[PDB]
């Protein structure tokens, strides 16, 4: 990065928001999982959207990549710098507006997170359900797909996305479904909103985007399940889901994870396969909700539900930690999760041979996740000097991608592709799916600036 250069950056956000520095620079290299620092040339904090549009503009027109960066906290290399450039921090602009009650909408910038969202919302009766473990920036969600503990009741981000702002990599603003609107359906045109949400960066950036909310639940009860055997826990769960009970919460953890929670988190359930459960009605629906499930579970092998507001906060507190806690198994030690989503009534298959084969194998691995989604995370752990372990968990994970996708399923249900999961991605589309992903990248981003090396 030329000199020339650096100071047109400084003159658009000002010198304080723009560093060459070494130390700066690796910080934004990474994101939580394993893939390698690959640090940017310079890191910008916009302060307005003005200086975002800027910004890309300036990067564009020199052929400068342009990496957005959001709280972090990815697992597939998104903000890896594979061919240097510069990372655009877009946390500065942290602003909620809109906020609209009665029709339950809201406005966010990329630096506000699920947390100060919620916080903001205490005492509307409103609440934002999309839940990763991370306290991530709700833009980055945004961009990423993301999903959590309570989408098989209340949706992914690709559900509750009603509106996107999106510099473009020429700097021109979209708002995909038109500036200050929202609405609960709409047929005019092409739905612009659902290209963006899960483009990783890779389309444009995302400076602020409209959720849905959703009302407080009632009444909620939450409780965990020991079951003995994987098979037993996942056959519950899919019984679950086919008597269509509107369960708020199903999370599996096999009995690595659980043990692991227990020691991170000072839970101390039975170290078993678990369903942690929650559910949400009045008093009453309650009760039919619960009788249905403990009855499936019942059949199933399933221990009397434990029951647990601080019990119930520590609980979820704990699988939100899940990734940390496995982490903690072995110190020193980086992750990376497998993410596949399998039709449900094939989740028990791959399931129980996913328990089979970590197993059978010298790597250390924790299952936990979104089974009501089909859809869970094998979190491998690699020590990051030994290179043939690395290769032995790559190889893992590659081979229970290709086996979900053998099962008609996807290689991820909401992390995203970043690095990681590139040749399983053009296996899943095929080659026409492939070249129709480019063209779209193309026309957005001709020269090939926005995030490269990513996804496609
Ligand atoms: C402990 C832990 C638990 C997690 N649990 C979950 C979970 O349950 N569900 C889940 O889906 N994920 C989960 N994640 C992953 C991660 O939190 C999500 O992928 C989240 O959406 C990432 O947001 P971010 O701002 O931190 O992303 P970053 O790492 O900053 O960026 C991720 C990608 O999105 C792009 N990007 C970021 N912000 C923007 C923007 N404003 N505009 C355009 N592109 C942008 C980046 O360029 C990159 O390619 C977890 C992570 C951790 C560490
Ligand atoms: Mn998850």
């Amino acid at each position: 990065l030329s000199q020339d250069f650096v100071e047109a950056l400084k003159a658009v956000v000002g010198s304080p928001h723009v560093s060459t520095a070494s130390a700066v620079r690796e910080q934004h290299g990474h994101d939580e999982s394993m893939h390698r620092c690959q640090p940017p040339d310079a890191v910008v904090w916009p302060q307005n959207v003005d200086q975002v549009s800027r910004v890309a503009s300036l990067c564009y027109n020199q052929g400068v990549p342009i990496i957005p960066f959001g709280t972090g906290t990815g697992v597939e290399g998104g903000v890896c710098a594979v061919q240097g450039g510069v990372c655009i921090n877009l946390t500065h602009m942290d602003q909620i507006t809109e906020l609209n009650t009665e029709d339950f909408s809201v406005v966010v910038e990329p630096g506000v997170t699920r947390k100060a969202l919620n916080t903001h919302l205490r005492d509307s009766g409103l609440w934002f359900p999309v839940d990763p473990g991370a306290d991530a920036s709700l833009c980055g969600m945004a961009a990423t797909g993301a999903s959590g503990t309570n989408a098989v009741r209340y949706g992914t981000m690709r559900d509750n996305v009603i509106n996107l702002e999106v510099v473009l990599p020429d700097g021109r603003l979209l708002h995909t479904a038109g500036r200050g609107r929202h609405y609960r359906k709409s047929a005019a045109g092409y739905n612009l909103t659902g290209l963006f949400v899960g483009s990783e960066g890779t389309l444009g950036i995302i400076t602020s985007t409209t959720l849905r909310l959703h009302p407080a639940p009632e009444a909620t009860v939450a409780a965990t399940c020991a079951f003995p055997s994987v098979q037993a826990a996942v056959d519950s769960t899919v019984q679950i889901l086919q008597a269509a009970v509107p369960v708020a919460r199903i999370e599996f953890l096999d009995d690595v994870m659980m043990d692991a929670c227990n020691r991170h988190s000072k839970l101390n359930c039975p170290v078993a396969p678990t369903l942690f459960l929650e559910f949400h009605g009045s008093q009453q629906t309650l009760a039919e909700q619960l009788q249905r499930t403990e009855a499936i579970t019942q059949d199933n092998g399933g221990s009397h539900f434990s029951w647990a507001a601080e019990k119930r906060n520590e609980l979820w507190a704990a699988r939100h930690n899940a990734w940390y806690a496995a982490l903690a198994l072995s110190p020193g030690s980086k992750a990376y999760s497998t993410d596949v989503c399998v039709p449900i009534s094939r989740l028990p298959e791959i399931l129980v041979e996913t328990k089979e084969e970590i197993k059978a194998s010298k790597l250390t691995g924790a299952i936990v996740g979104h089974v009501g989604d089909g859809n869970f995370h094998c979190i491998l752990l690699v020590d990051p000097d030994d290179a043939e372990e690395q290769r032995r968990v790559k190889a893992f994970a590659e081979n229970l991608g290709r086996r979900a996708l053998a099962l008609g399923g996807t290689c991820t249900g909401e992390h995203g592709i970043g690095l990681g999961k590139r040749q399983l991605l053009q296996e899943e589309v095929g080659p026409v799916g492939v070249e129709t992903m480019r063209q779209l990248k193309n026309t957005l981003d001709p020269r090939g600036l926005m995030n490269p090396g990513k996804v496609l």
